[PDB]
């Protein structure tokens, strides 16, 4: 009744590198939001940030319970980040309202990355 | 309120150590018997063992006893709803001591990168 | 009750190495508590046993929303465990402080680790 679901994730940094190889220059546009990829240019370490939101969308798309599908989509899950630092999710207008459809409340947010490994942890409440 | 929480990673490498000791008698031991029923046709069956023993581990962790009692291999189970979400499914024994604790509902979440699989559960009372 | 924030954190044990070899003692005096500094002499593996201190300080810094930050800090988070192994936080006053302030009743705490990685997961309640 107070957890709608859970999401983790764990993404090697060489595993993003070779899809950046893969898909070249354009692989970034399909991963991150508008938002996210005006800020990418400004990123300290590049590959980082997109790993970073990539495993945060992955996990927050198992913490809803549906995986990357429909309006739980790369371009929609935008993470951006409180006065402290803090990460949170900012949603597109599509998911906003397939989340309020679903009675998902809130969505909660941590990363962190050591050496080759970025993890995402997700908790949707109701 | 959250009751507890758990987390577990498994190494592939140290699952396919596990199955030289005991033989496919590992797997027996870690999987109930309805795992044991598809687990003969699994694709990846080292993924799939690692997945749910770093599941059961970390169930064992959020309900705060490790794997004691109730609280085993054999009856911790994992499934899937519609969309692929796995699930709790718990053998009598378990369900009952689950119920003694209040332990209302417990969630999980599997990841699983190179030769690390990662389980997170929240049990919720 | 709803949830406050979560947080995770990923460390190297090859990491803590280099944080032990570049500043010798001065890192566990830095990153333990004044009670979990008298007893790291006693600890079966020291640099395990610093590897779970950080990460799991790391991740309730992230779970309070703060960082490593003010009261919440290294010296005022302590990891004590309850009869059955399960790992616990116990605060400095300051953070206790803090934390009532906050209205933030519990954080729970979990830890893992399996060859060069441990890893930490916090949620803070209410
Ligand atoms: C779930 C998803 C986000 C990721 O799948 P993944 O990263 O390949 O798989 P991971 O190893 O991280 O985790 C897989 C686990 O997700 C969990 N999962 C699957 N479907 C799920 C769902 N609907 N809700 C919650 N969890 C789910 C399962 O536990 C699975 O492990 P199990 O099946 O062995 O239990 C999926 O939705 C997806 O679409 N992946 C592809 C992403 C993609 O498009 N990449 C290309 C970039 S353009
Ligand atoms: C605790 C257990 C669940 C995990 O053992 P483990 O995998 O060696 O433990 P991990 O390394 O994953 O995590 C260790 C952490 O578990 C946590 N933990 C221990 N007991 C705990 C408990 N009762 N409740 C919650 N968390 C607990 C502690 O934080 C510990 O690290 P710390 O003591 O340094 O803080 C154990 O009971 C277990 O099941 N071991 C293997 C089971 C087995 O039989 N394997 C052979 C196949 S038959
Ligand atoms: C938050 C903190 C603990 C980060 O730890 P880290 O090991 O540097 O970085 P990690 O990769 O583990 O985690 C970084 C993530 O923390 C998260 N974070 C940052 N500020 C945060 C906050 N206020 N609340 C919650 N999460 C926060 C962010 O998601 C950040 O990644 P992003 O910026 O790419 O989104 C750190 O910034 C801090 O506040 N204090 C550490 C200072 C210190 O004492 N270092 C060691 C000296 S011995």
């Amino acid at each position: 009744a107070m957890i709608y679901g859970i999401g983790t994730d764990i993404v090697s940094l060489k595993r993003i590198i070779r899809l950046n190889k893969k898909f070249g220059q354009a692989f970034a546009g399909r991963i991150l939001t508008p938002e996210e990829l005006l800020e990418f240019p400004q990123a300290g370490k590049p590959v980082n940030y997109l790993a970073k939101r990539f495993a945060a969308k992955e996990a927050f798309a198992k913490a809803v319970g549906t995986g990357i599908r429909g309006a739980v989509s790369f371009r929609n899950i935008g993470i951006g980040h409180d006065a402290l630092g803090k990460p949170e999710f900012f949603y597109g207008p599509a998911l906003s309202k397939w989340l309020e459809e679903q009675g998902i409340s809130r969505v909660s947010l941590s990363m962190s990355d050591e050496e080759d490994t970025v993890l995402a942890f997700v908790v949707a409440e109701k």
